[PDB]
Parts: C-alpha cells; structure tokens; sequence
C-alpha cells in the first residue's frame, strides 16, 4: 500500500538464512533420507517452539533446533548419529545467506530505513550466522525472542520490536517466509511482505498480506524511496 | 503414583480415532503421493491449532482440518481437488477407531472409572466421528476444546477436564499418543500414558511418562482396579 515507513523488519531463518543449505551441504554424508529428515527437523524445531510457549516452558531456540535434530536423526536410524549431529548442528550455526540477501539490507539501509531482523534465535547461534555471512555490517538491530522468551507468532514479540525500535506497528514493514510468521505479524499490525520463492499456495488468510514478491531483490522495487 | 486414579481422558483424534485412515482408505484415489499427503496434512492441523491460539484467532477444528487438507492438496498439485477434497473431508468426518478402542473403554468405565475424552475436535465433527464409531456409549464424558475457544496443550484446556470431571490433576490417567500432547497434561499435572503404537522416540522429556505402551489394550492390564 502507501509508503511512510521507518522500519523493514526481516525475519531471519528461511528468509536472509538459507535453512535448506543445513542439510544440503551435508546431504551424502545423510544418506538418501536427506530430505525427508531436514523436513522433519524443520517442522519439529518449529513444534517445540509453539507447544512450548502454549505449555509455558521456554527453552532457548538453539536447544530447539538440537532437541528436534536428535529426534529426527533417530526417526530415520541412522548409523553415526553423533556424527552427524556434529556436522549438522554446525553447518546451522552458519547457515548461508540468500544470495540477495546482503544488497538488498545494504540497499534498503543506504535509502534511510531502520533495518532489523526479529527472529525466534538466540543471539548466539543468531550472531554466529550473520557473522559468518557477514549481514552483521548491513543491520542496524537484532532482536530475539530469547529477550522475551516467548516464541513467535505470540503478539509480545511483534511489540517488543516496537518497542525496541521506538516505531509503531504500521510503520513496520515485517519481511517473512514463513505465512505463519506473517499471519501473526499482520495480525498485531505490521505491514506484511511474504517472500514466496517456491510459489506454495497461500495460507492465514484472515490477515491478508500487503504483497508478496518471490525474492529479496524484489524488496527493492517495493520498498525504494523517493 | 500408582492407583489412587478417578478418571481415564483419551485424545480423540489419532488415539482412539485413527487418522491415517482417512487417507489410507483413498489411497487410491490420492495416487503415490498419498501418505506425504497425508503426514502434511497432519502437520498443518496441528499447526493451525497452535498457531493460531498463539495469536488470539482460533477457529475450530473442522475449519483447520479443511484448510489444511485444501494446502496439503493443493502443494501436491493434485487433480480432482474437489473431489478429493469431500471424499477426504467425509473419511474424516467419520474416522473408524483403533482396533481395541472400544473394548479397552468398555472395559475401563465397568471398572468403575470415569472415562472421557478431551479433544480439540469440535462437537458436530467429534460426534460424528464417535457415533459413527460406535466409541459414543462407553464414554462418560466428550470434552472439546471449542467450548473454551483454545487448543491444546494450554494448560487451561486440562483445566477444563479436572473441572468438569470434579477431580484433581494427580486423579487423572491422560492416555495419548502425541508426545506434545502428553507433554502438555504432563506439565500440568495429569498422570501421563503414552501409546506409542510404532515405536518412535522419545520427546518433552522434561514432562516425563508414567507409562508407555504399543497398543491400547495393553492399557488394561496395567490399569485394572
Ligand atoms: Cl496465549
């Protein structure tokens, strides 16, 4: 829609972090179960995140994603489960980057924007990873639910980014993979942009995106300023 | 504890009810992709739930079941949809029970135990399913989570069954066969058993099992009073 925004706020795992590449990077040491496990450890380490907050009992998002990356190693049997889990965790810890990821930030940085990530992540295995694809030099903030520890799509952490970034929520441009994530975005009140690079089919839809676009240089078109 | 238990609550959908039925019984129709279709659309129910309960927009589980179904179809691109889309619906709607639900519950209630269900599900598509079942009279008790308007595991949904059932947390034996489920009860205080029909691993350790067992008729050797 109209365009007076101080703030494009990126969710970070599976949006400027390429998940996928977990797995890929590692696939024949995996077997050719690789898919189906990374799949599997995708929808678990979100599960854990959800149920947890629902049953009130935080834990940090890295012990998560270990947690849910054990039992998806032992749903496949594989051999050298402990190796794997070693190669695997790692390769996490420094997923990479989109390839348009770090133009696009430099470029909507450079146009004046507050340019933040809001991600389930602790910083830890949050910072590691944008250290290591170097995002750290395009953010001017990143901020996770491990402050708050609340998951997504809880409304305190749309609001703690509020709240950080000094902005109200239709100031924000919240930037996202995930529908979930941008169902829960839209419905606290942040303009929603979902980044669908596969074409999935649509879902929330009771808060409807402002846009969809399938990559992040497509952002550029959408946000730039006069 | 041991046997100072009042009540027995089952889930419905995949512990009494069988939710690969659904699909397994339209295999078929479905072609090759049927059981990624249908590990999808569990996943994506379930998701809904809980999801959507995190952000203050809960719709009941017949419309999460529809929503899901209609993503799943649709990712697989199938064709049909629409046809496919009753005949699944309609297999869900009367889902058949697990071989021993049943007896297990028969013998359970004439043990002199009261014997409910708490489920997500809502009225219209849980009745429908436990009538069609035949699961309907030998239950005390049909607890749906719709009455509240939040899923499970939210502690106030087990709340709800010691409420309407007038006991305390450590009288009930919660049977079920999701682990996230088991770890909602067991975090609140229910007696946790888990019917861990294919052997998978273990999960929310950090609400731990009174039991566990691979059937459900393996249920009543060990709560007979
Ligand atoms: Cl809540």
């Amino acid at each position: 829609l109209v365009d007076s925004l101080r703030a494009c706020v990126f969710d970070a795992y599976g949006t400027l972090l390429d998940v996928h590449s977990a797995v890929m990077r590692n696939a024949d040491e995996v077997g050719a179960s690789a898919e189906a496990l990374s799949m599997l450890w995708r929808q678990r380490q979100l599960e854990y995140s959800w149920t947890r907050t629902l049953m009130h009992q935080y834990a940090d998002f890295w012990q998560l994603t270990d947690e849910a990356l054990t039992f998806a190693l032992r749903t496949y049997h594989l051999e050298d489960r402990k190796g794997l889990k070693d190669r695997l965790m790692s390769a996490y810890k420094e997923l990479s980057a989109y390839p348009d990821a770090a133009e696009t930030l430099e470029k909507l940085k450079s146009a004046g924007y507050i340019v933040a990530i809001l991600s389930n992540g602790n910083d830890e295995m949050l910072q590691a990873a944008l250290k290591a694809s170097k995002l750290d030099r395009v953010l001017d903030s990143c901020l996770s639910a491990d402050d708050l520890k609340i998951y997504k799509p809880d409304p305190r952490i749309y609001q703690f980014a509020c709240d950080r970034l000094g902005v109200n929520p239709n100031e924000v441009c919240f930037v996202s993979s995930n529908a979930w994530d941008l169902g829960g975005a839209g419905k606290f009140g942040f303009n929603t942009v979902r980044i669908n690079r596969q074409g999935n089919p649509p879902e929330y839809e009771f808060a409807p995106l402002k846009h969809q676009v399938n990559s992040l240089s497509e952002l550029w078109p959408l946000l730039a300023k006069n």
